C-alpha cells in the first residue's frame, strides 16, 4: 500500500531533505505578534463582511460548487484564472491608487503587507538554496513578487461533504491534489495558514500534502499546520510535485500569494487589445453606422479575435460571477461598463463585416478570403455562447444565493433592436459556410 510520513515518523526530516527540499516551512514563530494579529482579524473580518465565495468552477466538463470559499485580492486590474474561472482582483493599495469599503479596505492593506513580508522571507529562502546548490538575482526576485493572494476558508462543521484521500490514506481531503495553474514559471508561492484553535497524521489537525508528480510509491508528505504556519513552494517544486489540503476539524483560512502570470489577464492588457480592434473603425462619432477602413482579411480576422477575447475571458467571466465583487468593491464596475460598450462597438464591426460580404461588386475571390479569416472566430463564438448560458443555467447555478446567481450578460432577446445582431450566431455562420462550398 502506498503511505504517508509526519513529523512523528524517524524518516521524516531526511525524506523532506531529499524528495522534498524545494518547500521551506516557516513556524508561526518567525512571524511578528502584532502581524499576526492585524493578519487574522483580517481574515475573520472579511469572512464578517460576506466576502469569501464558493467558485462555481468546471472540472472534466462538470459544474463543481468547491467546498472551499475564496477571494482574491491584489495589484489594481489583475486576474489569476483557475478552472476556467478567471477571478479579478479586490485591488490592495499598491503606489499609484486612491479609493473599497472601510474594515474591507483595511484588510486589503493587511494582505498587502503580508504580501510585502512574504516576499522578503521567498528572496531569502531562494538565495539559501541557490548557495545550497552551488555545492540571477533578477530571476529571484521576480519569482518572489507577488501580485496577488488567494484567500480560502473552510469550515468542516458546515462543509462535510469531504473526500477521502486515496493514495496514502491522509483521510479527508479539503482540496484534492492538484498544480496551481497561471503562475510565472519557477515562481514560489507562500501560504500563510491559520487554523481557528496513533497511526499517521493527526485528522483534527489540517495538513498541506505533497507527492512526486506521477508517483504514489514514494511515499507523501503531510505537514501539520496550526496557527500561523507558513510554508513556500520554491521555484519547480508546484511543476515536480503535487499538492493537497488536508482537512482538521475547526475552521481555517489561508493566504496563498502567487506571482499570476498576467500577461494577458489585465484591465490594460485588455483594453490595449479592444483599442486595437477598434483601429479598424472610422470613429470620428460614437453611432450605430460603422464602417470599417479595411477588410483586408488579417485585420478582420484579428478584431473578431480580439472581440471573442473580451466577450469569453473578461465581460462572461465577469458577470458569471453574479457581481459578487461588487460587495467588496466597485473596482471593476466602470471598467466593465467600459469593455462592456467596446464589446458593442465590436459587435458593431462584425455587422459590418456581415454587410461587405453579402455586396454586389464584391468579386468572389475576395469575399471568400473574408469568410475564411473570420469562419473561426464566428464558429468559436457560437459554441462558446451555448456554453456559457448553459453553465449561467444549470441545476447547480440556480441554487445559489440571488447576490451570487451567475448572469448570462450581455443578453438580448432576438427581438431586440438595440443590438445590431442575433446572441444566436447559429444561422449566420451555417450561411458563410455554405458559401464558401460554391463552385
Ligand atoms: O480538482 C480539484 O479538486 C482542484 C481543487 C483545487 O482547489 C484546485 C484545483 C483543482 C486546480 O486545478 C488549481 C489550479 C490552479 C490554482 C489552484 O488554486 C487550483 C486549485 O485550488
Ligand atoms: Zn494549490
Amino acid at each position: 500500500r502506498g503511505s504517508h510520513m509526519t513529523p512523528k515518523d524517524d524518516e521524516f526530516y531526511q525524506q523532506w531533505q531529499l524528495k522534498y527540499p524545494k518547500l521551506i516551512l516557516r513556524e508561526a514563530s518567525s512571524v511578528s505578534e502584532e502581524l499576526h494579529k492585524e493578519v487574522q482579524e483580517a481574515f475573520l473580518t472579511l469572512h464578517k463582511h460576506g466576502c469569501l465565495f464558493r467558485d462555481l468552477v468546471r472540472i472534466q466538463g462538470k459544474d463543481l460548487l468547491t467546498p472551499v470559499s475564496r477571494i482574491l485580492i491584489g495589484n489594481p486590474g489583475c486576474t489569476y484564472k483557475y478552472l476556467n474561472t478567471r477571478l479579478f482582483t479586490v485591488p490592495w493599495p499598491v503606489k499609484g491608487s486612491n479609493i473599497t469599503e472601510a474594515e474591507i479596505a483595511a484588510a486589503c492593506e493587511t494582505f498587502l503587507k503580508l504580501n510585502d513580508y512574504l516576499q522578503i522571507e521567498t528572496i531569502q529562502a531562494l538565495e539559501e538554496l541557490a548557495a545550497k546548490e552551488k555545492a540571477d538575482e533578477v530571476d529571484i526576485k521576480s519569482r518572489a513578487a507577488y501580485n496577488v493572494t488567494l484567500l480560502n476558508f473552510m469550515d468542516p462543521q458546515k462543509m462535510p461533504y469531504l473526500k477521502e484521500e486515496p493514495y496514502f490514506g491522509m483521510g479527508k481531503m479539503a482540496v484534492s491534489w492538484h498544480h496551481d495553474e497561471n503562475l510565472v514559471d519557477r515562481s514560489a508561492v507562500a501560504v500563510y495558514s491559520y487554523s481557528c484553535e496513533l497511526e499517521g497524521r493527526d485528522p483534527d489537525i489540517w495538513h498541506v500534502g505533497f507527492k512526486i508528480s506521477w508517483d504514489i510509491e514514494t511515499p507523501g508528505l503531510a505537514i501539520p499546520l496550526h496557527q500561523g504556519d507558513c510554508y513556500f513552494m520554491l521555484d519547480d517544486l508546484n511543476a515536480t510535485h503535487q499538492h493537497c489540503v488536508l482537512a482538521g476539524s475547526q475552521p481555517r483560512f489561508s493566504s496563498t500569494h502567487r506571482v499570476a502570470e498576467c500577461s494577458t489577464g489585465t484591465l490594460d492588457y485588455i483594453l490595449q487589445r479592444c483599442q486595437l480592434a477598434l483601429q479598424n473603425v472610422c470613429d470620428d462619432v460614437d453611432n450605430d453606422d460603422v464602417s470599417l477602413k479595411s477588410f483586408e482579411p488579417a485585420v478582420l480576422k484579428q478584431g473578431e479575435e480580439i472581440h471573442n477575447e473580451v466577450e469569453f475571458e473578461w465581460l462572461r467571466q465577469f458577470w458569471f460571477q453574479g457581481n459578487r465583487y461588487r460587495k467588496c468593491t466597485d473596482w471593476w464596475c466602470q471598467p466593465m461598463a467600459q469593455l462592456e460598450a467596446l464589446w458593442k462597438k465590436m459587435e458593431g464591426v462584425t455587422n459590418a463585416v456581415l454587410h461587405e460580404v453579402k455586396r454586389e461588386g464584391l468579386p468572389v475571390e475576395q469575399r471568400n478570403e473574408i469568410l475564411t479569416a473570420i469562419l473561426a472566430s464566428l464558429t468559436a463564438r457560437q459554441n462558446l455562447r451555448r456554453e456559457w448560458h448553459a453553465r449561467c443555467q444549470s441545476r447547480i447555478a440556480r441554487t445559489l444565493p440571488a447576490d451570487q446567481k451567475p448572469e448570462c450578460r450581455p443578453y438580448w432577446e432576438k427581438d431586440d433592436a438595440s443590438m445590431p445582431l442575433p446572441f444566436d450566431l447559429t444561422d449566420i455562420v451555417s450561411e458563410l459556410r455554405g458559401q464558401l462550398l460554391e463552385a
